[PDB]
């Protein structure tokens, strides 16, 4: 008799513990569709809840990572402000032997 | 009888540390999406559902909502920026050719 | 029959047992995911959590990916005013040699 009233709670507690499980395991995927959203490139959810690969493209290469697409633009972006040094560089000369000129003519 | 009055408590008591276990779980959620909330920065956020709210990515004029598409943005900036580039040596070029030129006639 | 009440409920709690540590594993594999898409070094926390990436971008360094989006961004609009300028000293050094042009 008042045993029964324990075995009906502990036999309602773990339905309902079942359920808030079948919770958490959404949540789980819902927080792993959302990263993958953020991510962007292409990348999705796997069945085992984890995010698989985008596909960044930067120049002629691909990557499957936000730290190789940042590193790649890294490296683009040092080569071209290389240049511009460079180009300043000749644009003073030019400069001094336009003045040069302009003096002696 | 005493001994399963006494298990059932037992069971009861490993049914509330389960709970608690459950709630420790759901915290240890939120606290991975923070940290993902973190890592993506632009100003991304943990909504009440555990989801990751979207950051705010700018690239020029644009905004952008994912990392794919602002990486895209500065991608095609760059590529604007070399093709600029490799006018301005064409007119560096033609401008020394003609210094050397104007070199001769003096 | 109580005490097959009981061994029913021991099972449930079993498998209850065992979900929750599936579950953990879960967690723990989709934060070793998100650590390998940031790249830069993330990896797992033992608490589950992502420790931060670290990116490179120009003389800098940054912890989290918006930060470095706007490192380059800025570094673009940086290039992107020097081409400016030399746009303007191209202008000027034009205008000078044609007007050398006419003197000689």
């Amino acid at each position: 008799k008042q045993i029964e009233d324990k075995i009906e709670e502990i036999l309602s507690k773990i339905y309902h513990i079942e359920n808030e499980i079948a919770r958490i395991k959404k949540l789980i995927y819902s927080l792993s569709q959302s990263v993958a959203d953020r991510l962007g490139g292409g990348a999705s959810v796997n069945s085992d809840g984890t995010v698989n690969a985008p596909l960044y493209e930067v120049g002629t290469g691909i990557y499957n990572n936000v730290g190789s697409a940042l590193s790649a633009l890294n490296t683009s972006m040092k080569q071209i402000e290389d240049k511009i040094e460079e180009i300043l560089s000749k644009i003073y000369h030019i400069e001094n032997e336009i003045a040069r000129i302009k003096k002696l003519i």
